[PDB]
């Protein structure tokens, strides 16, 4: 009988319980700060939102999303005032690895490694009905500069609950086949009109960098980045994807990413 604890709003000031600092970590929708818990000493990050409903629904979908170990636990929610405005701060774990492809700049195996991880964080969210949408990699951020560290996916100021005929989250599969691109050939499928060459599926697979690269990849994004999202393959179909299933059995082909992201 394994129950977890529900979503304690905490109304007592913030300050009480962290030493807020000014260091931003992050800005996006509304800086991200660091702070640190007085009792213990870690360092946390706080987003701060107006006690709206939409700020609401974050959190609640958030803090539904927390118990996987690929998405950004939040640790706690406060609700409190700031000039006669009423807020909500949430205080999540710090990831301190920083952004996906910063780590980058600095191999095929590598690149399934991570996409799987990405995966089983959509795959927790779908499995919960819970789209993300905006799971660019801006927000997909490592526990720490180690090698080992682990990828977590954050922001959820566009995830939307989702709740077979007879009984939205498409797209994240389209944010999967672009990020799968990118950690291979090191630059989006549509560069810079780009927004005409996304609805007619436009794009190559142009050597240097995708000479090397496997067919069994190449269909895999083909699949994701399908234009009709119908036609498109499903979180759960992905992570049955040999290439995805087996990390532990792929090929260590070198790529050029960290070339080109340090190029461009
Ligand atoms: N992705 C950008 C926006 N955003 N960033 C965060 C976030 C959450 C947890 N940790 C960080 C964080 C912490 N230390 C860092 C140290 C260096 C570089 C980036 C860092 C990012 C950033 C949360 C959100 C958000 O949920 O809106």
């Amino acid at each position: 009988f394994h129950v977890k604890s529900g979503l304690q709003i905490k109304k007592n000031a913030i300050i009480d319980d962290y030493k807020v600092t000014s260091q931003v970590l992050g800005l996006g929708i509304g800086k991200v700060l660091q702070i640190f818990n007085k009792r213990t000493q870690e360092k946390f990050a706080l987003k701060m939102l107006q006690d709206c409903p939409k700020a609401r629904r974050e959190v609640e979908l958030h803090w539904r999303a927390s118990q996987c170990p690929h998405i950004v636990r939040i640790v706690d929610v406060y609700e409190n005032l700031y000039a006669g405005r009423k807020c909500l701060l949430i205080v999540m774990e710090c990831l301190d690895g920083g952004e996906l492809f910063s780590r980058i700049q600095d191999t095929e195996r590598e690149a399934s490694e991570i996409m799987k991880s990405i995966g089983e964080a959509i795959q927790y969210l779908h499995s919960i009905n819970i789209a993300h949408r905006d799971v660019k990699p801006e927000n997909l951020l490592y526990t720490s500069k180690r090698p080992n560290a682990i990828l977590k996916l954050t922001d959820f100021g566009f995830a939307k609950e989702t709740t077979p005929e007879v009984l939205d989250k498409s797209c994240d599969m389209w944010s999967l086949g672009v990020i799968m691109y990118i950690l291979l050939c090191g630059y989006p499928p549509f560069y810079s009109g780009m927004k005409t060459r996304i609805r007619m599926g436009q794009y190559e697979f142009p050597n240097p960098e995708w000479s090397e690269v496997s067919e069994e990849v190449k269909m895999l994004i083909r699949n994701l980045l399908k234009t009709e999202p119908t036609q498109r393959m499903t979180i759960t179909e992905f992570m049955n994807h040999p290439w995805i299933m087996q990390s532990t059995k792929v090929p260590q082909t070198p790529l050029h990413t960290s070339r080109v992201l340090k190029e461009d």
